[PDB]
């Protein structure tokens, strides 16, 4: 385990450790993810051009469900298809 | 003194750590700074004004085949993508 320790200023610990709660987790993870942040961008549109979840509840619930339509997307919109 | 500890994969923490030297210092002040970073101007003028004129080019390559990723020469009708 590549385990660091980073010297900080009492103050400003406070800045990134309260950030780090505030994202919704730890520092030890938030700061951690800080110095090697990179583009979730690309990672992003593609997410849901190739395989789009949508934004529905269950219906169902057995494992997985093979779908027969998302999968096949083409050029036609930015975000909706399927709402 | 505000320091606090944080666990990084090995293989990963050499990205960083290393970056730490390879810039003239030591992690505990690179990835300190990393989890305080607000910027938006260098972070586009930078990434353009290095674009042109790099540092390391080496005589040697000159066709260019797709390796590097990172450098260009001004002046010369080429194709898109980098414009």
């Amino acid at each position: 385990m590549s385990r660091l320790t980073i010297d900080m200023t009492d103050q400003q610990h406070q800045s990134l450790k309260a950030l780090a709660a505030l994202q919704g987790k730890t520092i030890k993870q938030y700061a951690l993810e800080r110095l090697f942040p990179g583009d979730a961008d690309a990672d992003q549109a593609w997410q849901e051009l190739k395989t789009m979840l949508g934004n529905r509840i269950n219906d169902g619930l057995a494992g997985k469900v093979s779908t027969k339509s998302v999968g096949e997307i083409l050029d036609e919109e930015l975000s909706g298809d399927r709402a």
